[PDB]
């Protein structure tokens, strides 16, 4: 399935962000996902398997990727009194630059794209501002500056764009009242001060003994997503957890088969995650490397090849309050009894529970 390809995909980022990212660690798997489907799309040969391998794509059995793209992409635009969801894609084109009808066609169908054309060729800095611009309308202005100047030339043929928004309010809010600073420790040695929300309720959670960490399910107004968070029983245990986490696990340790009603003790930091990534030297890592070489073909875009990606960008977004949450991301591809104390590092991720898909990813560090 596509969502089980989702969060494989998802994991193999991880560990390369693990990385280069220190601290915290904040994206949107999905929004990559489905910026790489539509380069999948006009993709051939070998530049089409190895996006296929890194994506897990070669393991969704009825192509048939985007078949189930679009299905995913109606399921998630969906916004309730309680909760918006909302994921976007677009095409930003050379406005002299051709496409074929086909390739055009398909992208609009799979993935719901609207097609822009941009005048890159004389205005690049100012069809980088547009494209800046949509983003931020996309994003309740949560991610500014998705593409920074140098990263679109006059020689820029086609940006393809996903943003996802998601702001829900929580099913049960923290009393504002009761939020209080406490310290939080990023290390065993070492604290910031940080809003701590808290909260006496029951949830879904359980005790993972084999990993010394604790699960739980925090659910948005509807239930149709949550936020589950993962954390280590002790304050340096992240690392164990991180290195022991795969798909098949998170999907063991997080269904309510193995969760169990519980009333906790719910301390959870007020907090903000922005985190930006550079994904072209990531991806080429992970297997993707004809993409962005000489290799590249990308004729199913125009017929021919010739088509090369300069660059791959994710920016994303987080906010925790006592109401609820606010996260955004976007993607660009450019072309030429119990407590659970959350005062030490976890792991985080917003889910839609009807297609089981991860949404969000992330890990909470430091304030
Ligand atoms: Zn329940
Ligand atoms: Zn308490």
């Amino acid at each position: 399935s596509l969502s089980e390809a989702n969060t494989k995909f998802m994991f193999d980022l991880f560990q390369q962000f693990r990385k280069s990212k220190e601290n915290n660690i904040f994206y949107s798997p999905i929004s990559i996902t489905s910026a790489l489907g539509m380069v999948l799309l006009g993709a051939k040969d070998n530049t089409a398997q190895q996006i296929k391998k890194v994506l897990h794509f070669d393991q969704v059995t009825e192509g048939n990727v985007h078949h189930q793209f679009q299905k995913l992409l109606t399921e998630f635009n969906k916004s309730t009194d309680a909760y918006e969801l909302k994921i976007a894609n677009k095409l930003f084109g050379e406005k002299t630059y051709l496409f074929l009808q086909e390739y055009l066609d398909a992208i609009k169908k799979f993935y719901q794209t609207s097609v822009e054309s941009v005048d890159f060729a004389n205005a690049p800095e100012e069809s980088r501002k547009k494209i800046n611009s949509w983003v931020e309308s996309q994003t309740n202005e949560k991610i500014k500056n998705l593409i920074p100047e140098g990263n679109i030339g006059s020689n820029t043929t086609l940006v393809l764009v996903n943003a996802i928004y998601f702001k829900g309010q929580w099913e049960k809010k923290f009393n504002k009242e009761d939020t209080k600073e406490e310290k939080f420790w990023p290390n065993k040695n070492t604290y910031k001060s940080i809003q701590m929300m808290r909260q006496y309720t029951s949830f879904h959670f359980a005790s993972l003994e084999d990993v010394q960490a604790k699960v739980l399910e925090i659910p948005y107004k509807g239930k149709d997503l949550s936020m589950i968070v993962l954390l280590p029983n002790e304050i340096d245990g992240l690392q164990k957890l991180e290195e022991k986490l795969t798909a098949e696990k998170l999907m063991e340790w997080t269904s309510l088969q193995n969760m169990r009603e519980t009333r906790v003790d719910l301390h959870l930091p007020r907090f903000k995650v922005e985190e930006s990534y550079d994904l072209k030297d990531t991806l080429r890592t992970m297997g993707m490397v004809d993409i962005f070489n000489g290799d590249a073909d990308l004729s199913g875009m125009t017929g021919s090849r010739g088509l090369v990606l300069s660059g791959v960008l994710h920016k994303a977004f987080v906010e925790v309050t006592e109401e609820g949450a606010e996260a955004a991301a976007a993607t660009a591809v450019v072309g030429f009894n119990e407590e659970f104390h959350c005062n030490h590092p976890f792991l985080f991720f917003i889910r839609q529970n009807k297609t089981n898909s991860i949404l969000f990813y992330g890990r909470f560090s430091s304030p």
